């Protein structure tokens, strides 16, 4: 069974998030939990304060564009790192809910590049393939609940 | 070079990041390489479409907490279609990332460095998070010009 040639893939963003619960003493569950409402209404307004600032980065670049601007890569910056925190707080969500975000994502994943296989109609919006299924978010959390 | 020894599936997962790359060049859109400028209909494009998930976010926050304030007890089940959105906003949030030609990973791994490093700060007496010595702020900008080159 066990011996000396008994023997990890790098971590994933969300795995990272595990990390950063632990550090800060919040000790988050492994599998799908039922949270009280003060960590709902807590996530909620991370994700308010982060999606305010994404949007006000955007509002700025489009105003500097308006004024007839050609915006810089390193212009992007403030944008990018603003982008980045809202992940940090989405995936932060999903993680004190006790749900595996990859498994999720995956899911949804799924769902979105099965429907770009479809035609587009002439107007260009995308239509779905015979075929398609919906993400079946219910049927992951239902898993990650046995293991 | 490969062989017919070669084992063709890959020992890990593509990242997220990674399959909104995958999803751009599904529906048309082969995303940049490298950082890139976009132009003004882009960004009107994605923020319109964080607006769109954002609010589907919240508005299944708020269905839980009205059940939760009727008195119900919430199961893991409740929480599907909130964990949809979240994985929509996800998705929609690397997806902005993708279409600006910027490494989703790289940035988040400089924002996951500094929050760590915070996280390893004391506690204030009413449970404010401090920093600890030696803390170093997120470099973005530094980021954004290493992934130029
Ligand atoms: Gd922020
Ligand atoms: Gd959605």
């Amino acid at each position: 069974g066990i011996d000396p040639f008994t023997m990890p893939c790098p971590p994933t963003n969300a795995e990272r998030l595990h990390e950063f619960h632990r550090a800060i003493g919040a000790a988050t569950p492994e599998r799908p939990t039922p949270p009280p409402p003060e960590l709902l209404r807590l996530r909620q307004t991370l994700l308010d304060e982060e999606s305010a600032e994404v949007r006000a980065e955007i509002d700025h670049l489009l105003a500097r564009q308006a004024a007839g601007e050609a915006l810089s890569a390193g212009d992007l910056a403030p944008l990018a790192h603003e982008l980045a925190d809202l992940l940090y707080v989405t995936y932060g969500a999903l993680d004190q809910l006790g749900i595996d975000a990859d498994a999720v994502f995956a899911e949804v994943h799924r769902a979105n590049l099965s429907k770009a296989s479809g035609p587009r109609r002439a107007d260009g919006k995308q239509l779905k393939p015979e075929g398609w299924r919906p993400a079946d978010v219910r049927g992951v959390i239902e898993r990650l609940q046995h293991a």
